[PDB]
């Protein structure tokens, strides 16, 4: 949430509370044209700029309280007709007048919900066909660029144009340049991500174009300051002569420029780059021209993702025959530690790496060069913390900072988990290479130093430890490939174990079947000894002549039903051993 | 591959062997301007067209043999400049002209030749027209605003926004019209009138025209090339002679003029921009210019109003999706979370029926077809490569079922692992469907030797059609499926350890059956040898019994009445355990 203006009431910026400022809304125009603010159905007008009187022709008693229809007898109904009410504030309209005081201007309208802006702006062979068949033709990325800065020099005849590009962590970093001969090169460095606020990328993605005339120039304010529907400032997002934050301003004066333009290129729905523009001195660019730059915006934001798509596909040509190989074992595979551990794969030639970790089961065996024992048992419990699905990183000493000291062995990282919760995974490691990188002007953290802009945009070099080779963005494309081919497997690897969990528990139906039936089949017998023991106690107790003492043999007789009792037990009992 | 030529010798050309065409090679030009052809390096004339002679205004016997540094005296350094050796021919170079009126010069390179094509020549509506798509809310509603700025611009008849099937056959989803004229909006066309080279000519060049149906083609002389000995390539030629199978088919629809422009989305031809004129008529090249803008704003457009349709469709679907992907990632018996109507999987996905199959059980929810047919349509996903099956129509795909159209005519299919082991199905019943076919329908192509003459409106009754799968369902499903795949890793994960649990009383099971056996041997052997005692003293006279020794003898069964005492308490818990 940003703070309120300074005409309203708000706090002086500084490099501490950049993040909150009120850029769309600055209450003043650049001084090379006039504004107009109206209502959306009457066409009375609301507010005007002070230099408006001058540039028009008018007395500004006269101009104030009066209708569109009076000023533009041709534009007004055919202006309603193009913005209806409830339209996106993106949508523009543009037309050129005919002024008998001025001579010729260039008006342009946009609708604000409620208020229609207006601003006026003075006006005046196959070059852009040509130049949109040369991009469609590039071979590569880093030629594409290249054409792009050329033939955007020639039209505008700027001192310097550069294509600036974002990295996914938000640092910028000049890829091409062109520029006038003897003059300085900001081609390769790169910058903080403090110079962009992020309130600017939120803007920049939905208007597309914006410039500075003059750096030491003085910005002409509204009459009346605040919006007399809503008794609120003025929003002024999609307006051309939307005056410069004054933070900005005093950064292009210590650079030494006098005029900034710039084009956002966006790749769906997100911020790739910029097409950045310097002059030193004072320019104006006239807008039959800003127009041209304009289709060189939306042409280069299809090229480039045609570019980066035709790169990784022809890298990603080369490592042919190592993947099909690879593809082909590892999906038909049972064992995944016997046959992605065998240097016959080489899978650590395919990413180019190092050492190679796999674990599954719960045996982490080891390839290559890896680092000691107990600290893998530790970087292992770091990763089942991560929650996504593939882990990559160049430096890993900034993210897990109790392995620093890990370096020599593994600087860079790229992970795979096959299934989820990082169970059973694949580790590739680089190790550390030396690293020297030109920042243009000051590093990162000397950026919140000063309370403005710095003053150097000299070449700086840092000394950065802890770095390895980056992956290139084929390698992932292809890692994420061999990811879901050991997850697809995993359904016949669990096939074959509940089969085998179903055998077991056939044995398991025999041991409580055997152990019951024979154990309480073996109680009857032992007692039934143990009471002709109870006859063996009666007779001779007597000692006298008993009426079975004859039939003492028959009693034998009985007792050998008894002996044939556990002779038929003791062969039962060496059967069920052996089944 | 091809037919050669018919200058050179080739047959005519039928429906039968339209697929095989040259279209690319015609050798002849349509006579709205003049072609040279020329030397990479010496820029010596090679060929010329027959109306070059009237068009520039010199004797033919005058070009023949001169060099472009003669004709050209400023454009030639700076054409050299612009088109290096070795470079894609699909690079164009255009320049103006000032010949004693005005001619538009277009030269490309063909490998080691360069081709030059000649046309005479002479406010803010582009830009304006930019901000209309950039702000457009739908894809439909774009499609309404691009067709109407191209009438404007141009000032053609009908202007239509045509649109691709993935099965390949077109339908017309925008139009603008001229009143008092017939409406070809919502009619579908077959296959066989866009044939499969031209489809694979239109990703790589973007505009062509036809100037007059009723022309007559002007050919080359010398007709061949001088280097190669071959027909010269005529595929980035704006002047290239139209295919005369596909004149005739514009004479009986009541065309004079043609012109389309390609979209091209990610490597692929996504639709057309086609428009008719009644009567012959010519578009001037610095409007055509205009068009190709409009031809690569629209290619970049159509992606993200086609990604913005499926973002909004996927938010209806919120917390329906949000409990379902929860539950389906924690399940570990997959048949008594899913089949479970308090989550409601066959609202998800607008369906009749749905079959779960995990395990080796097929258990059913909804309206489901006989039993039997069941296992005929499972092994028929088996044989099925991919890990998605999707399709409207399963009378076409699977002949067998067709008989079981009232029950499932859609279907829907997810491979959860790999092989199609365990799966989810969708299916949907049967709907009346009527598709409005302009002139005649796909069987009807290939019955007639040439083009059709009706294209009035034609209705086909058509049968084993659903409701067609909404592309934000897809999308769905398939996020779905990589959950349960995913959540399949802690399905293994127990079941190993299960099977480390049965191993432990498989150990126990041959411990006691072995030990307990051997160490049962002996007391039965004890008491048979007792039995070896109670033969020996069947009277007292003998040396053993005496009347107290005979306790003592009672005694030694003591010690085995205290062996089965044993026994029966050993027995009690190896049974417990
Ligand atoms: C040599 C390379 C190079 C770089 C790295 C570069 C950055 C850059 N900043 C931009 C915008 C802004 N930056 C800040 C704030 C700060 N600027 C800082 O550096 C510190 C002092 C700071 C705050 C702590 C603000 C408020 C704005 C918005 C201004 C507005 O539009 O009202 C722009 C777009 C403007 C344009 O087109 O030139 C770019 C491209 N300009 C270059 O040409
Ligand atoms: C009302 C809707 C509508 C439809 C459905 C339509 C189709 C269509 N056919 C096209 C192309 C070709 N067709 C054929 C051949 C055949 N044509 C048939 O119908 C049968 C007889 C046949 C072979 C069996 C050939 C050789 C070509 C290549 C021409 C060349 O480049 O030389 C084009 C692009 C041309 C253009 O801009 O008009 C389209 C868009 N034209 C429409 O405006």
């Amino acid at each position: 949430p940003f703070f309120p203006p300074l005409y309203l009431g708000g706090p002086e910026i500084t490099t501490e509370n950049c993040e909150r400022e009120p850029i769309h809304i600055p209450g003043s125009i650049q001084p090379h044209g006039a504004l107009l603010t109206a209502d959306g159905h009457s066409g009375e007008v609301l507010q005007m700029s002070l230099n408006a009187a001058t540039f028009l022709g008018q007395e500004p008693t006269v101009l104030r309280g009066q209708t569109l229809a009076a000023l533009l007898p041709e534009q007004w109904p055919a202006l309603q007709a193009a913005l209806p009410p409830g339209c996106p504030d993106a949508l523009q309209y543009r037309a050129t007048l005919d002024w008998p005081a001025a001579g010729h201007l260039s008006l342009t309208v946009h609708r604000v919900g409620e208020l229609l802006i207006l601003e006026f702006e003075p006006t005046e062979p196959h070059a852009l066909r040509n130049a949109m068949f040369a991009l469609e033709s590039a071979p590569n990325l880093r030629a594409l660029a290249e054409v792009a800065t050329q033939t955007v020099r020639e039209l505008t005849g700027f001192d310097r144009v550069m294509l600036y590009k974002f990295a996914p962590d938000a640092t910028g970093e000049v890829i091409a340049e062109a520029r006038r001969e003897g003059l300085h090169a900001f081609l390769g460095h790169r910058f903080p991500a403090s110079d962009i606020p992020a309130q600017a990328r939120a803007l920049y993605t939905r208007h597309l174009l914006r410039l500075t005339a003059d750096t030491r120039a003085a910005a002409v304010p509204l009459d009346p300051v605040l919006n007399p529907q809503t008794n609120a400032p003025t929003p002024l997002g999609g307006a051309v002569l939307r005056a410069t934050s004054p933070m900005h301003m005093q950064y292009l004066r210590n650079m030494g420029v006098g005029s900034s333009l710039s084009v956002s290129v966006v790749v769906g729905g997100q911020l790739w780059g910029l097409i950045a523009c310097h002059h030193q001195t004072p320019y104006v660019l006239p807008p039959d021209l800003r127009t041209t730059l304009e289709y060189l915006g939306r042409l280069l934001s299809l090229q480039v993702q045609v570019k980066e798509a035709a790169d990784v596909a022809a890298f990603r040509q080369s490592l042919r025959e190592h993947h099909a190989r690879v593809a082909l074992a590892a999906a038909h595979s049972l064992s995944p530690h016997d046959t992605l551990s065998d240097p016959a794969l080489d899978l650590l030639g395919l990413m180019r790496a190092g050492g190679l970790i796999l674990r599954f089961e719960g045996r982490w065996q080891t390839l290559g060069e890896v680092p000691p024992a107990p600290a893998v048992d530790a970087l292992l419990a770091w990763l089942e913390t991560q929650p996504g699905a593939l882990v990559q990183t160049d430096a890993l000493g900034q993210l897990w900072p109790a392995g620093a000291d890990l370096a020599p062995s593994a600087a860079g990282l790229l992970a795979i988990s096959v299934g989820e919760g990082w169970s059973e995974c694949l580790v590739w490691l680089r190790p550390e290479l030396r690293l020297e990188v030109a920042w243009g002007g000051a590093t990162p953290d000397q950026a919140k130093d000063d309370l403005g802009p710095r003053h150097s945009f000299d070449t700086y070099l840092e000394e950065k430890r802890g770095y390895a080779e980056p992956w290139h963005p084929g390698e992932i494309e292809e890692a994420q490939d061999l990811r879901d081919t050991l997850t697809g497997a995993l359904g016949e690897r669990l096939s074959v174990i509940r089969d085998l969990n179903r055998a077991l528990t056939q044995s398991n139906a025999e041991w409580r079947q055997y152990g019951f039936v024979i154990s309480h089949h073996m109680q009857e017998p032992v007692r039934l000894i143990s009471q002709f023991a109870e006859l063996l106690t009666r007779q001779p107790r007597a000692q006298d002549g008993s009426p079975d003492s004859p039939q003492t043999e028959r009693i034998t007789g009985f007792l050998l039903r008894e002996t044939s009792r556990l002779r038929s037990l003791t062969q039962d009992l060496h059967t069920y051993t052996a089944l």
